[PDB]
């Protein structure tokens, strides 16, 4: 039977699938580790690969990126689980390899690919502490070229008065995502700081893995796409909003929780969000 992971039902997709609104024709990129192609509850479209010496960007050596990828777009079916988006439209970029790191030149170039690509959203569910020129330079070129840049504010949590949030949430330009649990409770991990945006669940997250499996994680990762998955749902519903409208309407629909130094706006409403 098929399992509605508690993050997809939290920020109210299903209110959304229930309409008929599940994200059909919306370009989404996960840019990552790769994608296991061969996976049932997973239709990839396409993609790139950008590790030197992982040319195949549909193998997924570590896990990290099938597993995000099935919470943006696990198929709407009779097995597994079911994604925020389920009739996305995924593409594998892998820019990490196998130990789950990769170069900045790795990641930029699969930035470069995806606005070349036409994307409509783009996840990125890593970071680094440092930025570069080039990194900024990326993620705002994609931006005035109307895509949604998406990403995981970083699992650094707290210290002092200081913002943990990493490089690409950082700029922005892009959407910083921080993490929750089912109770809606921030996630001692998360980063914090006056970069984050919005909250979305991001602890023991159940989705894909390779080899036709099913696990949960936790961390920023897991929580950046349900919100790359909630665009996606906005995208097929508006298909004439402009990213800033995108951006604006997921921010401003939010539950308030604490303070935005610790989750931003709030948790996201793709219900409130989608009007
Ligand atoms: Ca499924």
């Amino acid at each position: 039977a098929q399992s509605v992971p508690y993050g997809v039902s939290q920020i109210k997709a299903p209110a959304l699938h229930s309409q008929g609104y599940t994200g059909s024709n919306v370009k989404v990129a996960v840019i990552d580790s790769g994608i296991d192609s061969s996976h049932p509850d997973l239709k990839v479209a396409g993609g790139a690969s950008f590790v030197p010496s992982e040319t195949n960007p549909f193998q997924d050596n570590n896990s990290h990126g099938t597993h995000v990828a099935g919470t943006v777009a696990a198929l709407d079916n009779s097995i597994g689980v079911l994604g925020v988006a389920p009739s996305a439209s995924l593409y594998a970029v892998k820019v990490l390899g196998a130990d789950g790191s990769g170069q900045y030149s790795w990641i930029i170039n699969g930035i470069e690919w995806a606005i070349a690509n036409n994307m409509d959203v783009i996840n990125m569910s890593l970071g680094g502490p440092s930025g570069s020129a080039a990194l900024k330079a990326a993620v705002d070129k994609a931006v005035a070229s109307g895509v949604v840049v998406v990403a995981a504010a970083g699992n650094e949590g707290t210290s002092g008065s200081s913002s943990t949030v990493g490089y690409p949430a950082k700029y922005p330009s892009v959407i910083a995502v921080g993490a929750v649990d089912s109770s809606n409770q921030r996630a001692s991990f998360s980063s914090v700081g006056p970069e984050l945006d919005v909250m979305a669940p991001g602890v023991s997250i159940c989705s894909t893995l390779p080899g036709n499996k099913y696990g949960a994680k936790s961390g920023t990762s897991m929580a950046s796409p349900h919100v790359a998955g909630a665009a996606a749902l906005i995208l097929s519903k508006h298909p004439n909003w402009t990213n800033t409208q995108v951006r604006s309407s997921l921010e401003n629909t939010t539950t308030k929780l604490g303070d935005s130094f610790y989750y931003g706006k709030g948790l996201i409403n793709v219900q409130a969000a989608a009007q």
